[PDB]
């Protein structure tokens, strides 16, 4: 049930307070420079942005290399354009349900809470992402580290993206 | 705060994920896909709007405070009358950025914390919501609670529906 897909969540860390402090005028403008360099950025590395979940986007690909490709792509402009917005990246793969715009399913979920799992300014990706990519001659990770997913059974190990 | 007065409602289902992995996600996809229809069919009744659907739940629009109160009052009623469904409500109202099919501002962020502060099963309202249907609308309301909301400074006073 579902087809294989790469999910991919961004999720912009204290944008409340960020909204509280810039103002709406300034936020909206901030919000839409955002939503464009996000979308460029996943076009660039084939993917499809599925929709704006949030303070940030949920994200489709076909491979893991293309989602991980894109997030260190993301980070990289986000530093340089805070030279400011930090954002949390996740990454999960696995069988979700198609319905319109949308994913549906338990792959979905685990997908947002890898996200939420992640730092500002990190990428964390499941074990199956990672396993994927154990043998990439660019993607690098560190070695771990247990959490427990929000709605989930048992422990899940996270890796952080290491990024030249 | 910019833009046009806008009353935002927004639904959450509590602990869906839980809910999910009990049923699977050929019986989740069916289960949630009959709450869409029921929510659509439900915000229409009340001439409001589904701008999207935020996480397990929908971000509303409606021009008056009291529709999206019905609104609210009449989903909770259905969800009783159903695989158990528990939804969070919280409704604000105030100034908000229209653009793209979307909502934007401070005041969408704040119907988000009411929304995440409501209990299932219950319908919480902003101070302002709450003094907009001060008169007999029909609606009725606890003493309410003051608490903390993320992102924003100080507390806010929250009232629940009481139906
Ligand atoms: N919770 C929720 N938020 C939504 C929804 N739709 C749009 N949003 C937007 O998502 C934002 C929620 O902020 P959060 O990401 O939960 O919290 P934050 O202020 O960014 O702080 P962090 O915990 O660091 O992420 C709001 O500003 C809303 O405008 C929705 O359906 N549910
Ligand atoms: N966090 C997050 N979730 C999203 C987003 N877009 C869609 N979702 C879905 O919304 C659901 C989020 O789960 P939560 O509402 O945070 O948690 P829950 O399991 O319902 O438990 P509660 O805290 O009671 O709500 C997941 O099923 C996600 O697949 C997004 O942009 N951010
Ligand atoms: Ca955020
Ligand atoms: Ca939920
Ligand atoms: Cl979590």
């Amino acid at each position: 049930m579902g087809s294989r897909v790469v999910i991919l969540f961004t999720d912009i860390e204290e944008s409340t307070a960020l909204n509280e402090r810039i103002g709406d005028r300034a936020w909206v403008k901030l919000i839409s420079s955002h939503d464009k360099l996000v979308s460029d950025l996943v076009r660039r590395q084939s993917g499809h942005v599925v929709k704006s979940q949030g303070d940030g986007f949920m994200v489709a690909f076909a491979r893991p290399e293309q989602a991980v490709r894109c997030g260190i792509e993301l980070q990289r402009a986000l530093r340089r354009n805070a030279n400011e917005i930090r954002v949390r990246i996740g990454i999960h793969m696995g069988r979700s349900v198609r319905r319109g715009d949308d994913l549906f399913g338990r792959n979905v979920a685990m997908a947002a809470r890898v996200a939420a799992q992640a730092a500002g300014g990190e990428i964390l990706v499941s074990q199956p992402v990672r396993d994927a990519l154990s043998r990439s001659d660019g993607i690098r990770f560190d070695d771990g580290r247990e959490v427990e997913l929000k709605g989930f059974s048992g422990t899940y190990r996270l890796f952080a993206v290491l990024a030249s």
